[PDB]
């Protein structure tokens, strides 16, 4: 029926409705650190989020998205392996039912408790909907979360989750600064891949940061309280909303560091 993360509609079944699921440039992947090529021609990333305007937080039934005003160049990513400017449209997370799983990308097969994705679209395409149809349409920053100390900048998000508990609920969410979600270092790995949920389009330049951020146990515990279902439907906790690692195929992972 419609895709999700259960036993009957889970990632193993997606190919039946989205044949691109078995494509040549599918994400996520395992990052083999000893095989990644250091590329000294990669520039440092440029993150300009000082003019970011968050607007709303929504439970879409598969994750929660915080959405930003992308009608102008307010929060952009450039540099790194990118050509052109990419505007932040939304961020969301992937997490697990236990601390030992939850991330989509893995490092030398190590899984993290969660993974943050900051989604940006290439301005040359005029809108998000046009950008997903292009090989260089999106740039996604992936950030791993490990359980340790609390991340102060994530608490505003944690606190509003009670109000978007079930699918379709949304809440006003203004004045949130995504700078509070970045690690100290911007060292990264990069490769060409896709969206990790249907429609699985192969339009993404992935930028995965080497340094994880820490969250407390209680912070991630609040994520696990969300629901996949709509209000008044039987309760299914929103956990394990992560796609397993896909074959690298003909692709090289490049590192911005050695
Ligand atoms: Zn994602």
């Amino acid at each position: 029926h419609h895709w999700g993360y259960g036993k009957h509609n889970g990632p193993e079944h997606w190919h039946k409705d989205f044949p691109i699921a078995k494509g040549e440039r599918q994400s996520p992947v395992d990052i083999d650190t000893h095989t990644a090529k250091y590329d000294p021609s990669l520039k440092p990333l440029s993150v300009s989020y000082d003019q970011a305007t968050s607007l709303r937080i929504l439970n879409n039934g598969h994750a929660f998205n915080v959405e930003f005003d992308d009608s102008q160049d307010k929060a952009v990513l450039k540099g790194g392996p990118l050509d052109g400017t990419y505007r932040l449209i939304q961020f969301h997370f992937h997490w697990g039912s236990l601390d030992g799983q939850g991330s989509e990308h893995t490092v030398d097969k190590k899984k993290y408790a969660a993974e943050l994705h900051l989604v940006h679209w290439n301005t040359k395409y005029g809108d998000f909907g046009k950008a997903v149809q292009q090989p260089d349409g999106l740039a996604v920053l992936g950030i791993f979360l490990k359980v340790g100390s609390a991340k102060p900048g994530l608490q505003k998000v944690v606190d509003v989750l009670d109000s978007i508990k079930t699918k379709g609920k949304s809440a006003d969410f203004t004045n949130f600064d995504p700078r509070g979600l970045l690690p100290e270092s911007l060292d990264y790995w990069t490769y060409p891949g896709s969206l990790t949920t249907p429609p699985l389009l192969e339009c993404v330049t992935w930028i995965v940061l080497k340094e994880p951020i820490s969250v407390s146990s209680e912070q991630v515990l609040k994520f696990r309280k969300l629901n996949f279902n709509g209000e008044g439907e039987p309760e299914e906790l929103m956990v394990d909303n992560w796609r397993p690692a896909q074959p690298l195929k003909n692709r090289q992972i490049k590192a911005s560091f050695k």
